[PDB]
């Protein structure tokens, strides 16, 4: 579906995009967390967009997600997507 993501969702694919068996602590608000300070490089940070792209039907520019600093950004990226899938 287009259903706007929450927090969550974005949560959902950092995970996935991090890898497996994530040691880490990334829910909440995870939001003001910079992605460098997450384990997240940029590559990871597409994966990221990537996935939620085909699943939710959004598309995300290259150098956007290598520019984004925070999660936030990232998740209103694709929910301004889901506005115009909507």
């Amino acid at each position: 579906m287009a259903t706007l993501l929450t927090t969550d969702d974005l949560r959902r694919a950092l995970v996935e995009s991090a890898g497996e068996t994530d040691g880490t602590d990334l829910s909440g608000d995870f939001l003001d967390l910079r992605f460098e300070d997450i384990g997240y490089d940029s590559l990871a940070l597409m994966e990221t967009a990537a996935r939620l792209e085909s699943r939710y039907g959004v598309s995300i520019p290259d150098d956007v997600a290598g520019r984004v600093d925070t999660p936030r950004e990232l998740l209103d990226l694709i929910n301004g997507a889901l506005a115009e899938a909507a």
